[PDB]
């Protein structure tokens, strides 16, 4: 039955292995294109290490502890649209597992209020069946009998929420105001974030399952008064027929918003009359390539590409939503489905055209660099034409010379990234020059310039391996860079705090796992702490280039226990590659 | 020219997601100023089941499919379209026929009509309500005439 | 100079006795009408009772205890517009004057920043002299230079603002991810609200003197990148010429907000282009009367008044923000420049046109129903004409004819404005029968229902002395009900709190001094006690309605020790009237 | 003014050609209620008198005289005393209706009894001139600056 079935999605979901195998960068398993939250490279950062260390060791033992350590995640910044931004914040890995095995101990708090729920298309997380028609469906069914629909969207509701107002809405502000579930929920949300009470760290699946409890208790709130609707995440659709039903479902909509510190969105607040407007509807983009066979000519086949690629642009524009997320996948399903011989595939990828000097690889990839949330699409797009018979040597150069071609204008637009804290902005970039091995758009003393504070981890990561790739640059122009960094981001905090409860932890694992598995020598790393007159010790050179005095130092060391047991047992958080050399095509 | 490139070997599935989007489409294409676009919906959907040449216990798999887990049904989607505009009562039952001689058993529809009704049953009652009062004649006679025939 | 001028403002203002005569109520003095924040009647709820008692009683010695006693502030909530809504929080007085003593201990952390500040045109808060248009000369002489100005707001400042980045503003986010002043004045703040770090409790001089020092750190992180503009409080106008100056403002100005949580409210993002648009412009307003004098006949009065009304409303329709808070004001002044006569004062007001059954008084009666913020404005206005003239049994009987004519439409908005928690409105209405004697259009048993859960305490205040001036109903229908009103608040807070740190202080205030004072009857308290079988004991009934025996109960009495010193020694917090029989004019 | 009190939003609505399309036999519809004119009165000889002044056309009142505005004014008061009747209080000059309100509900409500009225008497709406002024009202025909 209906209840059947959920309670399976919801048996594989609240699994801890799950939960940080997929959760942590918000994937999405198919069995055990669209919804798809993916934001982060799965090839370099992903989790499948850890959650295999995970399924023979149980780490429980780590959070035995009653206070809940309190760290530092990591601020990852990603755009809105083309003049806002969105604040991701990826939680220290720590703070992650203490607050996955809490919700794993206490699914059943999630379970039944995700079972009971009715108004809510977003309990599902796009995971093995439940993909968006589905949730389409759903929408569809609630907004049954409603000549006029009222939408209504609360604003920045995952970065302003007021974390303490998560227990009002679970149990009831009156009885908040007097241990419990609720409570040390909250807590654990907070030390996920350093003790800060504004906003959920969003871009994972536990604060997506946290927000979703938080709303399903909300939609509890307006179902007893004998409310229906559709709500997507924090997006409601009201169908009504009569303005005394809308002003009545306002008013006690508002009561509840103002209740629980909510903002409603009032640009957003719009009525649909009948007949109904539907601009993102996905038809026309898959049925673009119907008239098309592998019989055509290669330049049909290229013309037919980049004439989707505009519609597709076009169609995003006439505010069809999703539409140029569309593009990559249903190119790929394509030339799958009808049956282009890899030989073609290379020549229609590859071929550049000798008159115009137009490729349409070129094109998919400044598409991709318009917007940077197409970075992860982009990279999927290419390794399946890559196993289609693209072959990698000619997209690294088509890249390269695109790089190379636009190389003044990818600069100071990585100067202006850089400035103004544009994080996934950078990160895109960054993370062609690493994939594509791009080694000439930046020099050696402006990838040096990457490794400074205000600067994203993973784009730190993607600098460290950039440098690391080219073998003529010397690493200690690298290792001074670096732990002036440590140095200067440690004074950010009291001196008895452990290093891995701080900023920055995922690229010091980083920069302590390569000096562990010995990319970074322990003769130059030696020369370096000598070079600085650092004290040694009964355990090294006592600086923060050095995991095992270190490991050591502060009143607190949980995290850094963990984060020991993790790099003793060889478990990497960023890949290095199928041959551990940073190639990753 | 909505249903050119679909087949009957195509799944029962696919058709039930063509029709839905087919009411979709021409929901908005009658918003975008093409008029008498939403009426051309039951005359197509009927035409295009007809000569795609779509097997009678098809037909009825199509009609009758409630899905376990998004509970959506074609033919309420259809009814409820024919709710919104009461213009629409005997574009409805007309294609009721239709699909009910092409195959759609009508022990299924009015089990689903009986269904949306008792979901919708206050939604309704209140509708009633409104057009008994204000005299809104064919809105309270469409509802009426979807009882007796259902 | 400007520099003495300056410091004598503040010598002035960072007082304790000031801050709480005219800062908790938001008063202005003018010696030792328009930027008025006046939103309380003065009459019935002042703090000239509990200011005089500090003159002569130091009450530092209830505030050395080093945690700040968490406290529940009154929610009074006000219209934004015709359709938002904005929060009041008015502070516990224990809270406040701790935080007033604080405040005024540190005054020169104040008081330097104030001093070195050049951008704010609010630092000065319409205080003696520096009314609005000297504001307005700062803001023109800022916005020297530029052809273009650009002008921002935040969204919800004062509502949304983290607490906790107070300390960022002031000491730099760095500095405090490691006692100080900016850490204490934070833990005062959310004491003053409950331990709640979502915003800043507003309505009184604190809390804007707060909001003016975060915002004039701000200014001083903007100024050291060396840009000029005018700010008043969060609304900035950027003066500019080339299109390089703007971008490069607006860079930093989205670094610094998004470094301290704060949200540009984009839909009043625009660029005046010269020449200049300048819709609040107050001169047509002021030279309406010029060409009216004394001698013209009082219905040519009437016919002037009542279309300068309409004019003043059409000119607030067309953008000229505060074009109706300046008719009262103005026309006050009229009537007192040209020099009208006292009986003309009173036949302009108080005539009732036979045939058109139109009178001017009730038309600016009906014009301040329509805004709730028009409260005090009116009500101040009608006090001004009292005393040229206008007599008040007349007035009186205006009221009571246009309560009468339109009492459906009034019950049915204080049945809205009950079920909405639209605050002001209801007290509105309460505090207009109130002050007119309006003893008709509640009955018993509505008067009843207002007091209940959710009912503001000013509101609930009004409603008591509604009920208590009808000396026909009896005190056991109300003893019953404020009894199971504090009942059922107590019982959403932990059993070991004292009651005056709770919700509803101010109405608990007033009900224990109107009980000593014997205006509830110790012999009807009794019956209702024995009625209800409360058992007695050595200080009392032992029931929520006994001050002796709720001021020794809860494990921490220092709010309770506060409020009973002011009981004990006869201080009013609201205004029985000047005869103590509740009446007001 | 007077009838607008107490009311913070404003709903305009106005009759569409109501002189030179009302139906002159629906006179007696309103001053004695259609049921009672399926049935010599008053207001049938008034009805004659009015079609007999423009040649037994019974397509509008003849305009441009006091006579016609009286049975015009007639009418309307009649109009207004079945819809304050129903509870309902509003300005209306000639066929121009202010209805003040506060809340949707008065809007809709008063929009449904008057809909009922002019559809029963064969009146039609000027929806081009329907319009809601919220406050703070707007007023352009303000003549103190001409005079």
């Amino acid at each position: 039955s209906m209840k059947k079935e959920f309670t399976e999605l919801y048996d594989f979901i609240f699994d801890p292995i799950f939960l940080v195998r997929y959760g942590y960068y918000d994937r999405s398993i198919k069995n055990k294109e669209f919804g798809k939250s993916d934001s982060f490279y799965f090839k370099v950062f992903n989790m499948e290490s850890f959650a295999d260390y995970l399924r023979s060791h149980d780490l429980k033992t780590h959070f035995n502890g009653k206070k809940p350590l309190s760290t530092d995640p990591v601020y990852f910044n990603i755009p809105k649209n083309i003049e806002a931004r969105r604040q991701y914040k990826m939680p220290n890995l720590y703070s992650y597992m203490a607050l996955n095995y809490y919700i794993c101990d206490n699914k059943k708090e999630f379970i039944e209020v995700f079972i009971d729920n009715k108004f809510s298309t977003s309990k599902f997380f796009n995971q093995l069946n439940f993909d968006y028609p589905k949730t389409q469906e759903i929408t569809q069914t609630l907004l049954y009998g409603g000549i006029k629909k009222l939408h209504l969207d609360l604003s920045n509701f995952y970065h302003t929420l007021y974390t303490h107002s998560i227990p009002w809405m679970i149990d009831g502000k009156s009885a908040s105001k007097q241990k419990g579930f609720s409570n040390t929920l909250d807590t654990l949300i907070t030390a996920c974030q350093y003790d800060e009470t504004h906003g959920i760290p969003t871009g994972n699946l536990l604060s997506r399952i946290i927000t979703e409890l938080y709303m399903c208790h909300f939609d509890k709130q307006m179902e007893y008064k004998k409310f229906v609707y559709s709500r997507y995440v924090d997006d409601f659709i009201f169908p009504f027929t009569f303005e005394n039903e809308k002003q009545e479902f306002l008013n006690e909509f508002n009561l509840i918003c103002r209740e629980n510190n909510l903002i409603i969105n009032d640009n957003k607040t719009k009525v649909d009359n009948f007949p109904f407007v539907d601009k993102s509807s996905k038809s026309d983009i898959f049925s673009f390539f119907e008239n098309i066979t592998s019989t055509n000519s290669n330049d049909k086949w290229i013309k037919e590409i980049s004439n989707f690629i505009d519609y597709c642009v076009n169609e995003e524009h006439l505010g069809n939503k999703g539409a140029i997320k569309c593009i990559f996948p249903v190119i790929t399903n394509t030339l799958k489905q009808k049956k282009v011989d890899t030989k073609n595939i290379d020549n229609i990828f590859s071929k550049r055209n000798m008159v115009t000097n137009f490729n349409v690889f070129e094109k998919i990839l400044d598409l991709s660099l318009k917007d940077s949330r197409l970075t992860n699409k982009f990279l999927t797009f290419f390794e399946n034409i890559n196993e289609f018979g693209f072959s990698s040597l000619s997209a690294s150069n088509i890249v390269k010379k695109y790089f190379s071609n636009n190389s003044k204008g990818l600069k100071e637009k990585i100067d202006h990234y850089r400035k103004n804290n544009f994080n996934q902005e950078l990160y895109q970039i960054l993370l062609y020059m690493v994939v594509f091995e791009i080694d000439d758009l930046l020099n050696q003393e402006e990838l040096l310039n990457l490794i400074d504070l205000n600067i994203d981890d993973y784009s730190l990561i993607l600098g460290t391996i950039l440098y690391l790739k080219n073998s003529s640059y010397k690493l200690e122009k690298l290792l001074k860079k670096i732990d002036q960094l440590f140095i200067n981001t440690h004074a950010n905090y009291d001196v008895k705090t452990s290093r891995m409860a701080e900023k920055l932890w995922l690229f010091r694992y980083f920069f302590y796992f390569l000096n562990c598995k010995n990319i970074f020598s322990q003769k130059e790393i030696n020369s370096y702490c000598q070079s600085q007159n650092y004290n040694s010790g009964q355990n090294g050179y006592q600086t923060e280039l050095n995991w095992n005095y270190i490991k050591g130092q502060g009143k607190d060391l949980r995290a850094n226990n963990f984060f020991n047991e993790l790099i003793v047992k060889e478990v990497w958080l960023i890949s290095c590659g199928e041959n551990e050399d940073f190639k990753y095509l």
